[PDB]
């Protein structure tokens, strides 16, 4: 059993991030404790989760509990696979409903009579313990560092224009597509999606109708060591046109916020073109325009919407569809 820790800002966009790459993992979600995700998975889906964007980490579930005791006699039955020292770190959610106090000291000696030794500063193994509804213990598999995502925010590019998504969302809209080969941004802007796709390994496609965007997302993809690129100067309401015998795995992108409403309306009409059949588009659409509606009205099946305040004066939502 695994589980996984989700951010609470925008809880369902994470659950469903989660959900998509168990899907490629073959594996799934069988319960939520506040923000602790039990999943059902093995070693197969960790390059998968390995690419989450919304969530803080993931790891081995290894006991589950009702209470202190009960914890603390199953996880006297566990075999740990502990590397080197550890620590056991508790995770005190806001639904907790046990009393904790002490409880890396009781567990850690339950631990250290299987012979490992404790370091509570220099951990080469973190034993985690979640508390909300029930107890979880288990040990942490990856970390996921707020830092990484804030120092690749839009001032930290080489090119810099301050209209990216949070990298986090970026990350998260690419993961939403579940793409495993590639991805085209048709309004790639500085490139902040693009960057999180390449950073993922993926193979990206990239149009803008400035040059100046166009040459300012290829000089912030090189700095982020992203190679299989391929930018275009263009229209993305003619992405046929673009890309003539091209079927792209998945879209993703956050278009400017012609008129607005028409250009929405044909880049929908013209992304659904370009889309493989069972391909995603991950969109953002400001809050006054139906984007689930006009998206449905060119084909599209709605899988998500994530609604979110960018600022005083501008809503939008965040979409998941499926052609």
């Amino acid at each position: 059993m695994l589980y996984v820790e989700i951010l609470g800002n925008l809880p369902e966009m994470a659950r469903d991030e989660v959900k998509a790459m168990l899907e490629l993992g073959g594996g799934e979600i069988i319960g939520q404790d506040y923000l602790f995700l039990k999943v059902d998975a093995g070693e197969k889906a960790f390059p998968f989760l390995d690419r989450l964007g919304l969530a803080h980490e993931y790891g081995l579930l290894l006991v589950e509990a009702d209470s202190v005791e009960e914890l603390l006699q199953k996880a006297g039955e566990v075999e740990w696979p502990i590397k080197g020292a550890f620590k056991v770190d508790t995770e005190t959610m806001a639904n907790c409903r046990h009393d904790v106090l002490d409880l890396p000291r009781k567990l850690g000696a339950v631990i250290h009579a299987q012979g490992f030794r404790v370091n509570l500063s220099k951990p080469d193994t973190v034993v985690r313990v979640y508390c909300g509804e029930r107890l979880y213990a288990g040990i942490r598999l990856r970390y996921f560092d707020p830092k990484d995502f804030e120092k690749r925010k839009a001032h930290h590019r080489p090119f810099f224009r301050p209209i990216s998504l949070h990298p986090r969302v970026s990350r998260a809209l690419v993961n939403l597509t579940k793409a495993t080969r590639e991805i085209l941004d048709p309004f790639m802007g500085a490139g902040g999606i693009l960057i999180e796709a390449g950073l993922l390994g993926l193979r990206v496609y990239g149009v803008d109708i400035r040059p100046e965007m166009v040459e300012g997302a290829e000089t912030n993809l090189k700095h982020y060591g992203v190679r299989d690129y391929t930018l275009k100067l263009g229209d993305a309401t003619r992405l046929e046109d673009l890309f003539p015998d091209k079927k792209f795995e998945a879209v993703a992108t956050d278009p400017p916020y012609r008129k607005r409403d028409e250009l929405y309306r044909k880049a929908l009409r013209s992304i659904y073109n370009v889309l493989e059949d069972g391909g995603r588009l991950a969109i953002a659409f400001p809050t006054d325009f139906n984007g689930k509606a006009e998206a449905e009205a060119v084909g599209f099946r709605t899988l998500g919407r994530y609604y979110q305040r960018v600022h005083k004066s501008l809503e939008r939502y965040f979409y998941v569809f499926e052609k």
